[PDB]
Order: C-alpha cells, then structure tokens, then sequence
C-alpha cells in the first residue's frame, strides 16, 4: 500500500491521531470556523473521510467576536476506558504579546454520538493533551502562555494529574521540558512503549522551521533525555522538498503492530525570480497547513521516520487492505435536503435562521443580509476549503437588492482583512450591477465601483464563478448559464496565505464561499441554487 | 453667569444636549466601557452632575468581544411627547477600511428610567439623531458608512421618516448634505427656528481639524445652503488655543429664549522642544475628548459663537440662578452597588467579575483575563479627570503561582496600559511587578528582580501619582511609609494622539484589576479606591 | 599541523588566494576604508601577516562621497607572467534597486609595489576575476548587475577575453552560468586541473545562506555541469556551527601538490532568549565577515571539503614547516600603523599630521562621523569580542561645534562617540553621541561631565565585552571613571543594521571634528588595542 501526502488536504492542522480497535481517527483544528474540530475516520491510514464535527453548539463553543486565527487551536483526541476524550482550546486573544483562552474536555462513547457538556480544564496555556497511563492514572499536559511565556524567554511543558471520576485537575504543575534552542516548544504528547515514557513536542514554530522533537524517561515526571538526533522530523534543511513545515506530530501504534505519526505540513507555491532562501522565496501556501502521515521504525529504543527526517509525498501503508469510504473529486451541494453539506462551515457562529435557511425556499440556500466580510460577529457566509491549486467554484444566484448596502455573491476568504468578493448590488442610477471588493493587508481594492458591470433587469439568475490556477484566480459571471464573461481583474491566490499576511495569527487556509450582506440592516435575502467545487 | 470649560471633564465626547422644561441634560458616549451612555443634569448649564447610566443590561447593550474604540459612539438624547428618546450605536468593527454596527432606540418616562428594550433603527451608519418637527412627524438621520463611505470619497447625511406609533422607519432615504472639502461630515442634527430648518454637522474629523458646520433650508428635505462662514465653530486655526478639537455641536434653545451649543474638545499637553505645527506638536490629550458649552448669538438668521469661531475657556451663562458647585472622589465599597463613577469593560459587573456582597466593606474581584482581553476582565476603573492627581487603594491578595496577579492599572485600551500588581514567585513568595503595553509592545523591567512582599503583610497599599506628562506607581505595607516603583511612565502615551490607528479618542482610566490566566480561581479584595486631584 | 579559523580576524571578507612559488598571499576587500585592498602573506597557510595596502593613491582609488558599504568589493589577486594582477571594483551606488561602479586592473613586479596606474576593465558588474589559461590566453569574468540583474530575476556569470599586450577586452560576452535556485550567483573563478575547467561561484547571498558552488566543463566556454552535491561548502544547515556564512571561495593548489580554499566566514553573538531560527536568532557579527581556510580533497574529478560541507575551526595544514611571524601605535613615526585606516580619502595634512607635534597624532577639525566626505577619523578593526582601547588626548575647544574623542564605528549611520567639547556656561565637558539606525542618542548633553580646566590630558577608554561595551575616562591616567551609558556591540553589525549594504565589521578609532570650520586640533599621545 502506498499513501500519498497530504492525507487531509486544505485547512487541516494539528492532527491528533487515535484508534479504537481497527478504526483510526484524526482530529484537526478549525480556529474561527464553526462548528469546531473536524474528525476524520479511516481503516487503512490512506483514505480519510469526515465523520464528526463535535463542537457544534454555542454551549460548547461560543466564538462570536473572536479574533482572526483565534478559536479552536490544536485539539487532542484520544480513546480509553470505552470512550473518546476531546480536549480543545478556545483562544480569545491573538494580536498581543501574550494570549488568553479556555480549555475544555468533552467525551463520547462513539465518535459520532452526542458529546458531553464540556469540563473546564484551565486557561493557563494551549495545546492540551491527555495521557492515559497503564496504571489507570491520567495526566493533563499543556504549554503555559502569558507574559514572558511566548519564547520570550520561556516555553515549557507542564503536567497536572487528572481525576476522571470527579473531573478535577490537581493544582500542582510539574515542568517536563523547557525546550531546545529551537524553542516554540508546544504540542506535547506522552506515550509509554517498552520501558520508556516518550515525550513528543513540536519546536521551531509552525512555519518552515517546524520540527518534531522527541524525548524519553524512565519515570513520567522526568528527567527526560533528548532523541540522539534531537529532531525526529523536519524539512527545514530541504527547502526544495515538496512538503514543508512538517511538525506537530502525533504518534500511534496500529492494531497490526506498526507505527505511524500524523503531522501538519504545507505545500508552497513560489513566485518566479525570487531566490529560494530569501524572504518569501520558500513559497506561499494557499491550501494552508494540511495533514500528512509517516511510517515510523524503532532503533535502540528511539523512533525514527523511515527514509529520513523530512516529510515524503509517498510512504508505506500498514498491513491492511485499502478501504475507502467516500468518492473523491468533484463536490457540490444542491441544497435539496435539511442540512448544509458538512464540508461547509460558518464564521464563528452556528448556521441558523439568523444567517440563512434551507426551508424558506426548498431547493435553494437562502442567505439573509447581515454583516460584511470584515466582521467578527454576524456574517451570513457559508464557505468550504481550498483543497487544490487548480479548481473552479460556481453558483447560480437570484438576488434583488434595493440600495448600495445590499449585496450578495461569491468570495475567496482567508480572514477578515484578506479576501476578495464579486457580488451583485443595487446602484441608484443604473440598477443591479456586479462589483468586486478585495482586502489586501486590510487595504481596500474596488476597481469596478466607478464603472460597474450592468445586470439586465429581466435576468432571473446571475451565475457566478471563480477559476483558481496556482498563483492567480479570476471571477466570471453569466446571465444565462451558457455564455460567460470574465470580470477583468486578476487576483493573487498566494496572498490568501499566512506566508503573505504574516502577523501573530497562524496559518489556516483559503476558503471559497457564498455570502450575502445588508449593512443597512433593512433586511434582504439571496437565493443560491447550488454550490460546486470542481478540481482540475 | 460665568461658565468655565470643560464642564464635563474626562472621557466625555459627543455631548447630546436636550432640555425638559427647566431641567437640562447632556448624554455622552462611552465606547467599550459598560454601562453605556452617561447622562448629566443641570439647571444653570454651569454645574453638572451625573444622573443616569441608562444602558445597564446586556439586552440593551452586548459588547463582549467588541474591538477597542468600538461600542457606544455618539448618542442622541431628546425629549418629546412626554418621554426621553435615546438613540445609540453599538459599533462592531473599527480597524477596517469600513465599519459595521447597530443602531437602537430606547425610551423612558423620566431620566432615571425605566428604560425600554431597544428598538432596532438599522445598521447603515453612525451618529443617529431623532428630529421631532412641529407638525408631529419624526425624522431619523445618520451618516451612512461602508465601502467608499468613510470619506473615500463619500460622506453623506441621509434622512428617514419615523413612525413612532410602530417604531417603523420608511425605506426611502433623503440625502440632506454631501459635505465640504473638510469632509468627515457627521453628527447631523435638525432644528426649526424662525422660518428655517437648520442642519448642524461636524466636519474635518474629531482631531485638531474638528469643526461645526451649519446649513439652512426652507423645507426639511432641502436643498440646504451653507452658513456664510461655513464653519460656525473650530479652533484649528489657533494652535495655541487652550481648547482644541472643538466640534460635534449640539444646539439648544433654553426655556429663557437663549441659545447654547454643547461641543466636544480636548486639552493637549505638549512635549518640550517639539515644534508646534510638526507632528505631535499640538499636544497629547490623556483626558480624552471632553465636553464644553458656548453661548450662541443670532444675526441675519444665522447662528454664531460669541467672540469668534474658537472654543473659549470662559463663556457667559444663561439668565437663570446659579446653583451651588471634576472633584475629590473615593469609594469605600460599603454599598451593594459600584459607585456610578466606576465602569467595567464591555460586560456588566456581576458575580463573574466580583461581588460587593461576598465580603461587606470590600470590593472583591475574581481572577479572569488579563488587561489585553476584549472578553472577560475583572477590571473596575474610573476616569482621568485632571492632569495632576493621585489614585490609591488598599488590597488583600495571596496568589499561589505566576499566572495570578492583582493590583492597580492606568489604562487606555487593550494595547496601551500600565499595571502594577502583586503576584507569586515559586522561590520567593509574593512579589510586586509592573507591566506596560506601549503600542502593543511589552515592558516588564521588574520580572528578573521583583520587589518582595513580606509573608505576613496582610495588606498591600497601591498608589499612582500622575503629574502632567509622567506618572509613577508606589506601594505600602503599613499605610504609613511608602516606596517608589523605580519606573517612570509617560502619561502622554495614554492618548489617541500617540496611539493613532482607526480608533477615536476616548480617555485614560485608572482602576483596580485582578486576573488568573490559569483559570484555577483566585480573588483580590480592595478596601477603598480614592481619586485625589491636586 | 593544525590551522585554526578564522585565519584573518575582523573586517576581512572576499579572500583572493594566490601564490608565487612558496609564498602565499590573500587579498581582502576593504569597502570605503582607505587605502583599499589588504594583502596578507604566509608560507604555511596558518600564520598570516599584512604586507601590502596597494590602493593608496587617489589616482587609483577615489572614494570621496562613496556610499556606505561602497568602495572596494571583492578583489582578485593573481600571479602570472612574472607579475601580480589585482582586479578591484569601486562601487558608487548601494541603496538602490541596482548599482553602478568601476572595475580596474593594476599590476606589480613585486607584492609591495610599485603598483601601476589602473587600467579600466568595464563597469558592467562586480566580483571581477582574471583567469590565466595554460595556453597563454587570459579571460576576464564578472557578474553583471543593473536593472533586473540583482537576482530579480537575473544573476549571470559572463566572460571576456583579455588581451594582455594591449590591455583591452573583447566586446563579446560569453555566459558561463545563470545560477541555481539559491541565486545571488557571484564570485566567479576559473581553474584548470586534470583535463577539466572548473568554475567556482558563490550563491545564496553573503548571509547565513552562503555557499560555494562548483561546476566543471571540458572547454572554457562550457556548458558547465554542476558538482554532484551542487554546494561544495556551506554551513546554512548547521545553525549552531561556530563558523557561519561560509562562502565566496578561492581555490589554490600549493607547491606541495595540496589543495586549499580561502573563504569568508562570520562568528555571531546570540542574544539570550531569542529562538535560534527566528529573525536575528542566528546571531549578530560585530567582527564582520572574516577569512577562513579549508583543506580540499579530490574524488572522481570533483573537489570536496574535508570532513563535510561546513566550515570548521580546525583544519589540516599543508606539508610545510610552521613559520610564525598587544597592539599600540605611539605615533612615533612618519606613518600611521598599517592597522589604522581612514574613510574614503587618504590621510594627509587636511585630516591630520604626525610632524606638527612630534610624538603625537594631531587630528584636525573637519566633518563629523556621519559624513561621506572629509572626516578626520583614524580607526582600526575589532578583532576580538573582548578588548580594551585606550588613548591619551589633549584638546581645548572654544565652542560647541568643536569635539574630539574615541569612537566605535560601523558606518555613517551606526556608531557611538565619546568626546570632549566646550559648553558655553561650563567649559570643557565630556559627552557621548550614538547613531542607532541613524537615530540620535545623546543622554549627557543636558548634564555633561565637567573637565578640570587645568587637566592637561584627558584619557579615554572603551571596554568591549561581547554583547555590550562601555566608555571610560580619566584626568590623571591611573584613576578611571565609567560613563554611565551601556552600548550594544551587537548593533554594530550588518545583522542588526540591515539595508542593502553588506557586512564589513566594527571599527574603533580616534576622531576630531569642527562643524564650524573655524579650525581646531586634538593631539593623541598613543592608541592601544589590548584583547582579553
Ligand atoms: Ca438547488
Ligand atoms: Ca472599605
Ligand atoms: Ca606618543
């Protein structure tokens, strides 16, 4: 069996890999996108399909007003004592010398079954993890944040004992590790194999310096000794490697006795003429931080990645038959049923009658006019991940705005300060027109407002389409579905990436979605017949 | 007979002036501080006292997660048909090419309440205003915002007819004015006097270029023609005038027949050596945008400010009796209610932040988020109202690790403040440290060598002395002998003049705080909180 | 035998390694410091001694008004046909999307002159090289610059045939190499060993991504094939290696039949708490780009660096016996000590004098340290992370624009300067000025340090200790007082300053200025440099 990486394409960072018997699960972070956490299932480690979006109630995740790249960071999904355990962090500050957040524990006997009310696990840091030792005791790990605890200078891994019968954490903290010169020590996971406790952490930050560092000790509280190579996985030293930023590992032993590690990684696109190791020369990643997997071998009590430290595109799969669940390729929601397609997500808040409805006009997705795309509160935006470098997204829209503050259409979105948006609005002199708005480092670009493209009065529908092709992407429209016209504006797909945006936020990924807004608050709605995503 | 400006000192902008009979009221904006809107009362237009904080529950104002300088922008308070009408905006986006928000209307039969639930008045802009015409019909004004409507290039003043019986706004908008080259046309107000409608706007932005601009028309829908001098008030051309940024006017005719206009203004502190007209040369305003008032005279059907366009420190008071006469303040935390001089950030003061009932005579503050959070800070602060003062408190606190701290803060927004606190250190014990955020950049010079606190020191006194350009923290262990924290902080950095950005000037605060980044649970107790001006 | 790197310490980049029989020479760049080019000699490749500063006439090197990090870039010293050949570049634009300059050739029958007047060699690029082919023909290489030729996107290596009897160049250019994705292709040198032509270039830029790239071909015009490992030397992949930025190689076969390569390298100081691979985490280099040497082995017609690609502190020396050869200038002689240099212009009577007051170096009052024209500044290199520099000064200013003292200097926008001046209400005072990213810092102008009126001499001293340094003074020569300002030594490096200028290295020297132009002078009894 040959596994091609990434196993989870598009925005899918911080893979937490677990297993229940012969069923394997990975949980990835979702940041400000609702619902929180995405859980994928596989029986062969090669083909993964979404099976659970657990944090789908405000009582579990209340992310309105959360900053960009806040919300759900790295989760921990483990299985023990007949149920799954899910730890997650809701981060409330991002653009600051230090951050605040909240950690919670939810459990469920089955991966899709209803998850319990959250248990507060503290606020002192991020990357929470739960270790189930062989003696029945349980230990809660995390990396503390705060003043001087963002690698200025401190970045530590602490441990509290956890009582599962009372849901209590003991007030004592034991520092397990303080980090190597790479620093950014985070993502701690504990394992017990042979006579050793193994401590796996991420270091070097989640960009091109990302690495997986492993330590080991005889007792759980230390002292820990470094892996002889220090870093177990990294691709920093191979700048031409297809997979980059390989870190934040999650080690698992299969039911067949084999060893695999899930990790996050990114696939960069490079600009012509830029030296490879200059600033920005290593590339830009519109598909954000994705999830890969590597086969692990053991030598003299230490784990190694087969073939080398770097993330490889192809790895050797386990001793099982390939058992795919979902058909791959094209994607479309015709909005014929009761629920949005699970590949669609909202910004911060859940989808309900406030943002839209699937029953007001059956066969259409109706979106109500609320805030514009730059808002961290109430956007009627329904978006899905960029999962390929070349694809087309298309919709058919019916919309009748009455003034300039009502608009609706298609958007390619990264955060509230970096997106583009091709929409239909009303102009007081002409009528319905198509315009485009782009935010680039929070700087606006609206080149069609002075001379917009007229929408014919008799046009019952306005088809909208975006064609993404590596570094660029363009919008196109149609009033009959057969004859299309390009919006004469070329957009930079590489700008929809943390490599370009920068700041304190972490790389998520580019989305494409349907949006309708009414800054006036008067009230309006846009009906969308379908939404398509077709890879090349 | 002589009124000395500012009349409302400290963070007090957008003064909406109205009257009910012989009682006069001014409502000021409060931005992200809760409760929202502050209403002051007066019978001589000289001596003002706070009488109402109307938006004091989440169903009226829900600001958790609001950005800095979001929240309550310019309010409008009016009286008509036997009740008070209060329009206000809850702004949800600030640092963006354009903003979003929500407008609401609440009513009350009397200034102290009870106030209604909010009626949504649309989201299309800010500076809402309700005009009650003589024929019983009501009109709603605002500045539309959005893409290309933050003076890039558009800044319009539109009007909708309002049906008070059902709270309905008509969909049609009528543009009244599109602005002059000064731009930033906002703060629209309609008045009917003589045989003219008068439209009063603010232009030039709320900084040193602030101005009040008046138009008039025979009919309400226009077209409006400009004042002979366009600008009726501004101090931009006098860079050494004591009062600066004079704009955003609120015109009112008294029960005596006289005319008075409330406006916002700032008193800048200048750094030495900086040329006056170079960047930052006109000064820095740690007291924020305050409220002044001026007498208005009429000539040829146009209004004028007495003695010139600029804002003067002294003006002539109305023809009413002077009442007895910004002052010394202290809260001993005896009652079950916070002193109305104190406010919280965004969220109300309930048992999540603290309690005045859990320990009588003490303000108990529970440990939540740090001072850089827009969600749940246990922070209770009051306004800077003088350039020279001293704030003080007596605190009891015994943390157990480094993420528990509590103390005193001088605060402007989530990215600009200083914080002198007691925390714990594993090998030492209780220590005193300082943290400053300056342009979101941290300073913590006392972390590698902190000030120790004795083990059986039941109480730590904290004190900050502000002296114009600088301020310094100090501590005590006995209430008798005090020691200086050897850090001098810049008071001119707690100002919009220094911070910049797309947020607007609010004002510096001083307050009490306690946090637990760990979420384990802690609490600090404060016996009192004094504000003593020099 | 064990060689310890760097073999040349302090500001000593772009080592051009040549040999005349059993005598080995290395020429290094000097940028805006006059005289230009420093040529060191050795007979064992371990111990090196300065022997020649050849570009010491304005007719050879006219650098007045040159921008910071302009002037002399990478030179090429070679020996052929009974004389030395020295190619050099005088760069005239730095802070611009592309640069201009001038390339010159001078020759000499011996290493210490006489050096001929310069022959123009074209202005189209930098890093000039002269290859002496075994058939008698000569070839001139350089990397062209200009619009879109600063790795945006182009970085080429071109070759022109040089006609030695007439000193002219063929107008035709042959492109030898266009670069790997590392780009910044420069520093080309040609070699003929066995039956191959070898093209050696530098790639990755002269910071922490520096690398030596090697190609080979059967004919001199190519096409050239890349080394099996592409990069023959680099330390980029080892961020904790003591030697960093190891690139711009110069290969040479000794008279023993052994092969060595000089290369530039840097030794960084790291701030505490800064992540190793974050910005600035790899370190700051106050000693600038120094020179190391490595032993080369051959394997199937390809050269390799012994032990690995990275630069090592200790390498194996050649098959010759070791032949070895603190600092102070008492200003006793007709000349400054050759370790001292001036900025752009030669040291003549307008700047100073050693004969006006015998036994003292007298410096006259001209421009201040921020000037690219005429400052009376005389400085030497930092060569250690911990040292002390001292001087005894006699100076009597009359107004506030006359000052003189001790300076630690990187470029015209980054330096510190402790001096004696005159204040209108007090008399002689001691003050300090720091330029930090061209931002001024004068914490003592409001409360200066008074100088006793009958103190005939004011001693000045700077103590450098790795990351920080401090000034001290005295009025008797035995009891010293610190000046209560601590300066950052790591800021006197290209790692901190940034910009389009390239890493030179920190200097320390003596300075006197008169902004008024009235006329002043300061006498210096001595100048000491004493490492720890
Ligand atoms: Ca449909
Ligand atoms: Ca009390
Ligand atoms: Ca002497």
């Amino acid at each position: 069996m040959e596994i091609t990486n990434p196993i989870l394409t598009g925005f899918n960072p911080d893979p937490s890999l677990c297993r229940q018997g012969e069923d394997y699960y990975i949980a990835t972070s979702t940041f400000e996108w609702f619902p929180g956490v995405r859980i994928y299932h596989s029986r062969d480690l090669k083909n993964w399909t979404l099976v659970s979006t657990p944090l789908d109630r405000v009582s579990m995740l209340d992310m309105k007003g959360n900053p960009d790249s806040g919300g759900i960071w790295a989760p921990c999904l483990s299985y023990a004592d007949g149920k799954f355990w899910l730890l997650y962090t809701d981060v409330k500050i991002v653009d600051s010398p230090w951050k605040n957040g909240r950690n919670f524990l939810v459990t469920a006997p089955s991966i899709e079954g209803p998850w319990s009310e959250p248990i507060p696990m503290g606020n002192g840091g991020f990357d929470p993890s739960l270790f189930h030792d062989d003696d029945g005791r349980k230990y809660y790990l995390y990396r503390p944040w705060g003043p001087r605890h963002h690698s200025n200078p401190h970045n530590t891994i602490v441990m509290q004992e956890f009582d599962p019968q009372t849901g209590t954490l003991s007030p004592e903290r034991k520092t397990l590790f303080t980090g190597t010169p790479l620093c950014y020590t985070e993502g701690a996971h504990l394992y017990r194999h042979a006579g050793w406790y193994y401590l796996m952490v991420a270091e070097g930050g989640t960009s091109y310096e990302h690495a997986v560092v492993v330590l080991r000790a005889k007792t759980i509280d230390g002292p820990y000794e470094l892996h002889p190579d220090v870093t177990m996985m990294t691709s920093w030293h191979l700048p031409e490697n297809p997979l980059q930023k390989s870190g934040h590992g999650s080690l698992l032993q299969t039911h067949t006795g084999e060893w695999y590690m899930a990790y996050l990684t990114s696939r960069p696109l490079r600009l012509p003429g830029v030296p490879l190791l200059a600033s920005g020369g290593r590339g830009y990643c519109p598909l954000g931080r994705e999830t890969g997997i590597a086969r692990i071998e053991w030598r003299d009590g230490w784990p190694y990645v087969e073939g080398g430290k770097h993330a490889q595109l192809t790895v050797k799969g386990p001793q099982v038959a390939e058992q795919p669940a979902a058909v791959q390729g094209s994607w479309r929601d015709d909005f014929d049923g009761s629920t949005l397609d699970p590949e669609l997500q909202t910004l911060r808040i859940p989808f309900d009658d406030t943002l839209g409805s699937l029953t007001a006009r059956p066969g259409y997705l109706r979106l109500y006019g609320n805030d514009s795309l730059n808002s961290t509160f109430t956007q009627s935006t329904v978006a899905r991940r960029w999962q390929h470098f070349i694809f087309r997204a298309e919709t058919r829209m019916q919309f009748s705005p009455v003034h300039f503050q009502q608009s609706a259409g298609l958007t390619c979105y990264y955060n509230s300060k970096n997106w583009s948006y091709c929409f239909v609005d009303y102009e007081e002199g002409q009528g319905r027109t198509i315009k485009v708005i782009q935010l680039d480092h929070n700087v606006p670009s609206w080149p069609l407002h002075e001379q917009p493209i007229p929408v014919p009065e008799q046009a019952e529908s306005v088809w909208l389409r975006v064609d993404v092709d590596r570094l660029v992407y363009r919008y196109s429209y149609s009033f009959d579905g057969e004859t299309w016209h390009a919006v004469p504006v070329t957009y930079e797909a590489w700008k929809l990436s943390d490599d370009y945006i920068g700041g304190r936020g972490f790389a998520t990924g580019a989305f494409v979605g349907l949006h309708c807004e009414d800054i006036s608050g008067d009230g309006c709605h846009a009906d969308f017949d379908y939404f398509t995503y077709e890879p090349a």
